[PDB]
């Protein structure tokens, strides 16, 4: 089991960390939500699919910067919708194919009443994913760590 990014890096069988950069509304004010698809970014596979299957979970999600300051959100992890920040790791999604599918995890991302000006630095880490694969196999357990940062500046109208 193994994923990268689209025109990026990979982060290897056995787990690691990778860093991702994101597109972001460049304005967006209280009560509309910034959306950050990474299931269009991060692509994971199985290497054996015939006799293993591998389980992913979004273990963790972290909120960072401009975002932890600024914003309250919410996960949307393969159709199910969590806090964001998590409080707790989600259910498993399967891995059963050599063929690259998406991580269908998405941040909802609304700015709180405080925020004005540039909420998010453009180039500043706004969010850790961690993603957690095991198998039906052996007792492989390993984290692929995702740190998401922003492109651009994020203003949020006065
Ligand atoms: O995606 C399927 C699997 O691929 C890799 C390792 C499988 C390699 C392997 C090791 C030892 C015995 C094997 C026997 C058959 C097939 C693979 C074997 C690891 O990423 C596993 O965590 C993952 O679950
Ligand atoms: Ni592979």
């Amino acid at each position: 089991f193994a994923c990268k990014t689209a025109n990026g890096t990979a982060i290897p069988i056995g787990g690691g960390s990778a860093n991702v950069y994101v597109n972001l509304a460049p304005v967006v004010n209280v009560g509309q939500n910034l959306v950050v698809d990474l299931s269009t970014q991060i692509f994971c596979h199985n290497d054996y699919p015939e006799t293993i299957t591998d389980y992913v979970t979004l273990q963790r999600g972290s909120a960072y910067g401009g975002v932890l300051s600024n914003f309250s959100g919410t996960v949307k992890y393969s159709g199910s919708s969590y806090p964001f920040p998590t409080t707790s790791e989600t259910p498993r999604v399967v891995y059963n194919s050599r063929t690259d599918k998406p991580w269908p995890v998405a941040l909802y991302l609304t700015p709180v009443s405080s925020a004005g000006g540039v909420a998010i630095k453009a180039g500043s880490l706004i969010a850790v994913l961690i993603l957690r694969q095991t198998n039906n196999y052996n007792s492989d357990d390993f984290q692929f760590v995702w740190n998401i940062y922003a492109n651009n500046d994020v203003v949020v109208p006065t």
